[PDB]
């Protein structure tokens, strides 16, 4: 329909698109060869991530995706827009592509046996998220899932979240579960749920309990229980992240700063 950005509006020639990567709800998410992403050299070539129509009301929620990436500008630690395609119809929308594709995803593999990914990588994991969750804060956006399935796995262990703005209920806090409020401390208590997604190696939270009397369980202060081999400063923040009051949760500052603390033992 409407207007073209030099900054970042793409030839769909220099564009050769592949195999799809598999979600959903605003559009679909293919791997794309895209050639000349980096004006430095014409003749590159590189591997990035096309997102899609399938065919919608949907257009709209994509262009209003779309035009808020380019507000934040670049950084390292979320998924970074490189460009746009919408000249000759169909809109296209390119960015990062992480091969490793998905967190919660990227442990169970790398899952030992019952009973590679070492305790610093772990630490790195988390506080890469950290450090992306604080950014999107001080942009005054905001992402409110916040699972380790909306973090994805760059090719040297990076990573970058996924969507960001202006019934997945286990890692929603009290106060957007039944208050219908979200701020930047419920994700703090989605941030808690995400550290323990990954010293469990990507389990499931609340594990073997209905979704359902949950919410009076943790009306009774019964957080999860320390994961196994989990050192306790992990532990003690996740149920710092996990107080009932939200001016007793951390900020994500504070959050950097504890992970930096520890990942600097080494
Ligand atoms: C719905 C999908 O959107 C995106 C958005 C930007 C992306 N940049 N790069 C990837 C690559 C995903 C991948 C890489 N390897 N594999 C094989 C897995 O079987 C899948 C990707 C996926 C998604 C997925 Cl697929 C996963 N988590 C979150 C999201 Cl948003």
């Amino acid at each position: 329909d409407l207007p073209l950005d030099p900054l970042w509006e793409f030839p769909r020639d220099r564009l050769v698109l592949g195999k799809p990567l598999g979600e959903g709800a605003f559009g679909q998410v293919v791997r794309a060869e895209a050639f000349g992403m980096d004006p430095a050299r014409p003749d590159q070539a590189s591997t990035v991530a096309v997102k899609m129509l399938k065919d919608d009301k949907d257009l709209a929620d994509l262009v209003s995706e779309m035009e808020v990436m380019k507000l934040i500008g670049r950084h390292k630690n979320i998924i970074n827009l490189l460009g746009v395609c919408t000249q000759e119809g169909p809109l296209y929308v390119i960015m990062e592509c992480a091969a490793k594709g998905n967190l919660r995803e990227f442990l169970r593999a790398r899952r030992p046996p019952g009973p590679p990914l070492s305790f610093p990588v772990l630490v790195s994991c988390a506080y890469q998220v950290a450090r992306g969750m604080q950014y999107l804060e001080s942009r005054k956006c905001i992402h409110r899932d916040l699972a380790a399935r909306n973090v994805l796995v760059t090719e040297d262990n990076v990573m970058k979240i996924a969507d960001f703005g202006l019934l997945p209920v286990k890692w929603m806090a009290p106060e957007a579960l039944f208050d219908r409020v979200y701020t930047h401390q419920s994700d703090v208590w989605s941030f808690g749920i995400l550290l323990w997604e990954i010293f469990t190696l990507g389990g499931s939270p609340y594990p073997g309990i209905p979704v359902e009397e949950l919410f009076s369980l943790l009306r009774e202060g019964h957080r999860m229980d320390r994961p196994p081999h989990c050192p306790p400063e992990l532990y003690g923040l996740m149920r710092e992240c996990w107080h009932a009051a939200p001016s007793q949760r951390p900020t994500f500052k504070q959050l950097v700063e504890a992970l930096d603390k520890v990942l600097l033992a080494v």
